[PDB]
């Protein structure tokens, strides 16, 4: 199964996020290309609950968290399903890469198809900050761009 | 269950399409508000296969047609699942309305969540034209705006 999200906004940040999953129990391969970010930085990158673009990136809602866990690092057992790694940006403000993930799926009751991907203006503290906010959003900050995840082939 | 598609493009046409379905076997209520259309006209309006926005409205693909039927009117037994009525535009080029549909669903194997809605520049002939093209697209013409259908609440 394949899916894709086209990240757009008014802040100079834009990109394309691709998803691929063979079957429900297998990892989903997430690959991305994002331009217009701060250079030489780390930016929060997550799957948000709703594929609702009626209000900028606000209507995407909170991080997709069907299991009601706190915000964490991708390799933490306790994390939101939507918690992806911070994306590293080069000297030109470009983030490009790919990774495999076992909580993110394109198939089944927790499918992210119809949900949203959000790229943040700040670094995600992976739930390790000294605030209650760290356990909710990772203090990743504003949402310069986002895109609804649709089915493709 | 609720879903929504935000229609955008570069042709002056834009809008919001809302979807609501209680359970799989029940009708889905589709409501829409679309601005920037030709005034006093009828414009093709359909669910397209892919929620892929990488290439304008082109990457949406063809009409969502899992049952491999020909293009028809909403009330025809033989129609694509994605075949919605032509939307009528007023003197200001605004299309606003709502209807119920039994082939369009937000739940199950034929769910339109993660797919796309496309508003056309031309009138849909409902599969009644004298061409092979009528049975494919209804000769609805260009795609001034489209939007990926995402989950909301
Ligand atoms: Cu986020
Ligand atoms: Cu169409
Ligand atoms: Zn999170
Ligand atoms: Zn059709």
């Amino acid at each position: 199964v394949q899916a894709v999200a086209v990240l757009k906004g008014d802040a100079g940040v834009s990109g394309v996020v691709k998803f691929e999953q063979a079957s429900e129990s297998e990892p989903t391969t997430v690959s991305y290309e994002i331009a217009g970010n701060s250079p030489n930085a780390e930016r929060g990158f997550h799957i948000h609950e709703f594929g609702d673009a009626t209000n900028g990136c606000v209507s995407a809602g909170p991080h997709f968290n069907p299991f009601k866990k706190t915000h964490g690092a991708p390799t933490d057992e306790v994390r939101h399903v939507g918690d992806m790694r911070n994306v590293k940006t080069d000297e030109n403000g470009v983030a490009k890469g790919s990774f495999k993930d076992s909580l993110i799926k394109l198939i089944g009751p927790t499918s992210v198809v119809g949900r949203s991907v959000v790229i943040h203006a700040g670094q995600d503290d992976l739930g390790k900050g000294d605030t209650e906010e760290s356990l909710k959003t990772g203090n990743a900050g504003p949402r310069p761009a986002c895109g609804v995840i649709g089915l493709t082939n």
